[PDB]
């Protein structure tokens, strides 16, 4: 029982080559080495065309199999492509997890006539024009599956908005007239419930069968270990609720399920978590905000302050934690992007903790081309040794100083050799004297990451006194 690690598997500017899929088949072996255990992969279904990074959801049981919206595979390659993949995967005992967004739909076949009331922008309640017909682009056919897998098609009345007017083409927000905003759902602008797209109302029960229809066909197609839930606080809690118990019921496997609450407020998200009953993880987004204030700050930032606020701090066992993502990424819709200066204490402080259940960046271990962003792997690798081989055992905790802070692990008998010390400065380097388990004297601990040449021996009562350079961070081990 190695601690585990997951891995997003893409960023927004991967080159449209069809060879994602084929370059994660041939990835597997060197990824478990590594210290990675699950794997989130994109969105493998078909979206708006061919270049889409996988957030259209044009056909949910496309998987790059049909030619249809101008290409038969996705973005990240062919079905087979992709199975082939999962397999190598199984193979090297990583766990995968497919993304799933179940939000909206873009990419229709065809428009339909549909009344409709735009709605206030910052506030979906009310309503700023009368009913009157627009074009709304609802429908869909899947010409070129033809009722492969599903027979299932989808028109306007399974929606209650789009953005969109095909008619007098104009962008509004737009509810269907007599239809009701999903509930409950976030109360950002209101009702928070569309977003982008044509919206899916989950009040009709021919949909909530279908997404729990295609959710088990997925898990069962690709042999899912798990779940990504994209936007979920645009979709009402009770459906993700019984969405998530369905695939649970109808699967033999365990099913790991993380969703994607994306708020800056921890309250918001353990109000979500109560409404599941905590029946799955979220994305730590607080800490994702405060690594990014801290990036952006810089050493003025008081690093007591680092986990504040955090899921992580209030539910290790209900938290994925998080240094940046495809959308956090520079130039995207959510960019809360961490600088390569500060990038290696976070990663530090997800990877070398107890708690969470941390994921690492596609983009940070390969690098972001489109942005001149260098891959970070040797970094990475370093952190992931400490991870899986070290950060094991009780663990002790020194957010004392605004600067300069750590955390220990004891090790455990268990795993030989394992227990760390991480000391990490967002400002002029320090030391300090902090415990690692009476257990460990007279060792000499040395610095996996290569930043301080320090050797650091343990006392005999189980202290040694730990040293990181200014805007740094060290991860000391028996070595
Ligand atoms: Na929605
Ligand atoms: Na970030
Ligand atoms: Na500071």
């Amino acid at each position: 029982g190695l601690n585990g690690t997951m891995m997003q598997y893409y960023e927004w500017h991967l080159e449209n080559d069809g060879q994602h899929w084929n370059r994660l088949h041939d990835d597997a072996a060197a990824l478990s080495d590594a210290g990675i255990t699950a794997i989130w992969i994109p969105p493998a279904y078909k979206g708006n065309s061919q270049a889409d990074v996988g957030y259209g959801a044009y056909d949910l049981y496309d998987l790059g199999e049909f030619n249809q919206k101008g290409t038969v595979r996705t973005k990240y390659g062919t079905k087979a492509q992709l199975e082939r993949a999962i397999g190598s995967l199984k193979s090297n005992d990583i766990n995968v997890y497919g993304d799933v967004v179940m939000n909206h739909k873009m990419g229709a076949d065809f428009t339909e006539a549909v009344q409709a009331v735009q709605v206030n922008p910052t506030n979906r309640w009310q309503d700023i024009s009368g009913a009157y017909t627009i074009d709304a682009w609802t429908g869909f056919d899947f010409s070129g599956r033809n009722n492969a897998y599903s027979d299932f098609k989808w028109r306007w009345f399974h929606f209650n908005g789009v953005d969109w007017d095909q008619r007098y083409q104009e962008n509004h927000i737009f509810r269907f007239a007599n239809t009701n905003w999903n509930w409950r759902v976030d109360e950002e602008n209101g009702n928070y419930d569309y977003l982008l797209g044509s919206n899916i109302d989950f009040s009709h029960p021919e949909v909530q069968d279908e997404l729990k229809d295609w959710g088990s066909w997925f898990t069962d197609e690709l042999d899912l270990d798990g779940y990504r839930l994209d936007a979920i606080k645009h979709i009402p809690f009770w459906y993700t609720s019984d969405w998530v118990r369905h695939q649970r019921n109808e699967a033999d496997q365990d099913l790991f399920v993380v969703g994607e609450y994306w708020k800056d407020d921890v309250g918001a998200l353990e109000f979500y978590l109560d409404e599941m009953n905590w029946e799955m993880s979220l994305f730590d987004v607080p800490l994702n905000y405060n690594f990014y204030r801290a990036s952006q700050q810089g050493g003025s930032y008081d690093m007591r302050n680092i986990l504040r606020g955090s899921l992580v701090e209030a539910h290790p066992m209900h938290a994925v934690t998080f240094v940046d993502n495809h959308d956090t990424q520079p130039g995207e819709s959510l960019e809360s992007w961490v600088a390569d200066w500060f990038k290696p204490l976070a990663y530090a402080t997800i990877l070398t903790r107890e708690g969470g259940y941390p994921n690492v960046f596609y983009g940070d271990y390969y690098g972001i081309p489109n942005d001149n962003i260098s891959a970070k792997k040797d970094m990475i690798d370093e952190l992931l040794d400490a991870r899986q081989n070290y950060a094991y055992g009780t663990q002790h905790d020194y957010f004392d100083h605004w600067d300069v802070v750590g955390w220990t692990r004891e090790g455990s008998s268990s795993r030989p050799n394992s227990g760390l010390a991480t000391i990490m400065s967002n400002g002029p380097g320090g030391s300090k004297w902090m415990y690692v388990g009476r257990q460990n004297a007279g060792q000499t601990w040395t610095d996996l990451t290569g930043n301080n040449g320090a050797s650091v021996t343990i006392n005999g009562d189980g202290w040694g006194e730990f040293f990181t350079n200014g805007g740094s961070v060290s991860v000391y081990v028996n070595q």
